[PDB]
């Protein structure tokens, strides 16, 4: 789909502080101490005392009777008016609650849930990409400036996130006004009570000493403004930058993305204080100005110091030794349709080395159209790539073109095992997102000979070891599609190993959408594929569409064996169907993925062969397999 | 069970439930010595007993 | 004596809530007093109880706050105060023993 | 003089002896962080100043509840100036920069 952007995030979390800052309290001061389990208890009480005290009261008030015993059966009116005034004190409290502001907060926290919700799908992917990022970064050779940062952020980043995640699931995990909780029998006033109670347990530990002043110096190290101004910003582009962390998207893309992960932070804590001081009593806060200032202070931190000195060259993530040809001359085309754009590469082997190649058309400030995409794959990519124990000679160029052009067709000649390519881009509006088709440049010859005499020299050459050259593999893209002026290639033989490389427009991309806070529509690197022959072979939506099941025990189940996604569930009968060989053009390689939990029966049939059939494998966790 | 309804809360409910039998006896013992005085006339004996 | 040293006690106002529980307990005693008279109208008395309850309910709880800050400031503060200048001097005493 | 700090901070990429740098980071930097976030405590002082023409005329007694409202974040502030903290803090940070 789309991701809207740290400022675009930014409005939909104000918005739902905007809603849930109104709607209401009453005051009803939801303190925990209310015992809360006898509603049902306390009003007998009250009844049977309520009874007996006007029995007692409307006999004194007949009057006429005896002076001091009149006196004693005051005193003893006053004592039963005490406690019984008391009780009902207590049950009018609990009972006011139960029926005033249960249902009220109840309704406005069911509404913060969804929202929430809502956003967090907006960051969803880049959580796991930073846990990736993580994964694969090594501190050797840090200073002292380092674990500066690291000693001035770590409780507060470990108690914001805590928090986030701790409310955010409780959030959920409270049982909504269906029960209203009332005194209906029991035990819904057991766990349903101790939800509510640990709820307002946590709400009201956000006021005292901390999680004001936590989250106030997070942003402060961050902008980089603590002892000796060394925003964690600075200390964690360079830890970024410093190589071994080979992997998809450049520089820019990398702090970015860890950029992103923060402010989502900071917001969803802003989002939690509020809802808190609300779920308690009185004295809102309006909190937006804060957060708004902090989010652009960080914006402005980043803006500034930071990305001038970045690069948008982003190469392949990891090789592979494989064995290719030599006495073929493979020629490989990508070229985008007139009205797009080349916006990155992947190179996978699992089915056979395959080079794919996305495409879309342009929006303003180089912003890219969600549909419109499509994704293209061809064959023996390595055979381009790859000899048989013969040299190789490689062409090695940093062709680009100038600013406001897009690479637009990159074609691949290897001649006799010299590889060189062709790369023409088209001229392009930023302002309108138009991609001209009149002012194009050219680029045929793949060194620096060529660069500065126009001659033919200065390639790289690789000798031909056994096992296989050590060929690109992965994904060639910024952790944000994005339309290239910079492409490529860079073998160091020294190793045996080819490295593809480009340069991206994310810098100019983001700072006129994002840093300026407009509208900002960019799209993350999709892991997977994007398209399919197969119309709505993501089943989610409990609807088949072009889908079928001839059988009850096939049934579509956005919750086939869990809500978090749909499976076509099938069970000892159960067959779901669709015509397919319209799309299939005759004598023409295909290759297959899905991810299938069981052992389902797969079959590729037009009721006379079956092009393809498994039936083996048993998947206890959606194993995902491709032929 | 019993905190099935309570949450260990049982001692603050216990105490609350002991107060108020104490308070109520200490009423109950007044009225009932007060009903053994006597010397009233029926009803208004009749309704200090009911 | 338990005496639940809570610090939530105003305890600057026993003289205050004094003037409140004589004044109020007199007003309250000549009421009820009056009605155990009886013989009189009876829904006249009927409000008049009323009014006693009410009147009764406001003086209680008034009078339990006056009776626990007095029950401290007689019971507690005494007690406290003397363990608590006894602590002192033996503190001091060990302290000469580590001032080097 | 404390933006020329900054320019000390960028060139301050010292090795080799990080331990004491350490050492002494990590025992000082909470006390910095809350000091300076009380401080802080008074831009937001500085907002109710500009409360302040909002309500500074209309004190007739109707300040009784505006204006015991509208400061209310002060009266929190302050509140979380006493009971085993910020003195603590501001203590023992003088007492490390002493080193004592």
């Amino acid at each position: 789909d789309y991701f809207n952007g740290i400022y675009g995030f930014a409005t939909g979390i104000k918005d739902i502080m905007g809603m849930i800052f109104k709607t209401d309290t009453g005051g009803s001061n939801l303190t925990l101490d209310e015992i809360l389990k006898n509603q049902n208890l306390l009003n007998d009480i009250s009844g049977k005392l309520d009874g007996i005290n006007g029995d007692l009261g409307d006999l004194i008030a007949q009057g006429n009777l005896n002076s001091e015993l009149a006196k004693e059966l005051l005193k003893i009116s006053n004592e039963q008016n005490q406690m019984l005034n008391h009780v009902n004190a207590q049950l009018n409290a609990i009972n006011s609650t139960l029926n005033i502001y249960l249902p009220k907060i109840t309704s406005m926290l069911n509404e913060v849930m969804k929202q929430n919700h809502v956003l967090s799908l907006q960051i969803e992917f880049l959580s796991k990409q930073l846990q990736e990022i993580s994964d694969k970064l090594d501190i050797i050779n840090l200073n002292v400036l380092i674990n500066s940062t690291l000693t001035e952020i770590t409780p507060a980043y470990q108690r914001i996130k805590y928090v986030n995640e701790k409310f955010d699931e409780l959030t959920s995990t409270v049982e909504k006004n269906p029960k209203s909780y009332q005194d209906n029998v029991t035990k819904e006033v057991i766990e349903n009570l101790n939800e509510l109670t640990e709820l307002a347990k946590s709400v009201t530990k956000n006021d005292m000493d901390s999680f004001e002043f936590y989250l106030q110096t997070f942003h402060d190290v961050m902008t980089g403004n603590n002892l000796f101004g060394r925003s964690a910003l600075k200390t964690a582009s360079e830890l970024i930058t410093k190589e071994n962390v080979t992997t998809r998207g450049s520089e820019i893309g990398k702090v970015y993305n860890f950029l992103i992960v923060l402010t989502s932070l900071q917001a969803k804590a802003f989002l939690t204080l509020t809802a808190c001081r609300k779920l308690l009593g009185l004295t809102d806060i309006d909190y937006t100005q804060i957060m708004n200032h902090h989010i652009d202070g960080q914006k402005r931190e980043f803006r500034i110091n930071i990305l001038p000195t970045l690069s948008n060259n982003f190469s392949n993530p990891s090789y592979s030794k494989n064995r290719g040809s030599d006495i073929d001359d493979p020629i490989v085309v990508l070229e985008a349709a007139p009205g797009y754009a080349l916006i990155g590469f992947e190179i996978l082997n699992d089915p056979l080395p395959i080079l794919k190649g996305y495409q879309a058309r342009l929006k303003p400030n180089y912003q890219v159209d969600r549909e419109s995409m499509s994704e293209t794959i061809y064959g023996d990519i390595h055979k381009l790539f790859c000899p048989k124990q013969l040299e190789q000679k490689y062409y090695i160029k940093d062709i680009e073109f100038p600013e406001g052009y897009v690479i637009t067709k990159i074609v691949f000649e290897k001649r006799l095992n010299q590889l060189g390519y062709e790369v023409t881009a088209n001229f392009y509006d930023p302002s309108t997102g138009s991609i001209d088709l009149n002012k194009v440049k050219v680029e045929s010859w793949k060194e620096k000979s060529c660069e500065e005499d126009s001659c033919e020299d200065e390639y790289s050459i690789i000798k031909a070891e056994t096992d296989g050259i050590y060929m690109p593999l992965g994904v060639v893209s910024e952790t944000f599609l994005t339309p290239i002026y910079g492409f490529g290639l860079t073998v160091d033989e020294k190793n045996q190993k080819i490295t593809l490389t480009g340069k991206s427009y994310l810098r100019e991309s983001l700072l006129e959408t994002d840093l300026l806070n407009n509208e900002t529509y960019l799209i993350a690197s999709p892991d997977g594929y994007i398209s399919s022959i197969v119309e709505n072979w993501n089943i989610t939506s409990d609807n088949t569409g072009s889908w079928r099941a001839n059988n009850n025990n096939a049934f579509v189940d956005k919750a086939d064996t869990i809500k978090g996604s749909s499976s076509l569930y099938t069970h000892k009968d159960g067959e779901f169907s669709q015509f397919i060989g319209n799309k299939l053009k005759p004598k023409t390689n295909y290759v297959i993925q899905y991810v299938i939990k069981g052992r389902p029966a797969i079959y590729l049939k037009n009721n006379k062969d079956t092009l393809f059939e498994d039936t083996k494998n048993n998947f206890s966790d959606f194993q995902t397999v491709t032929k």
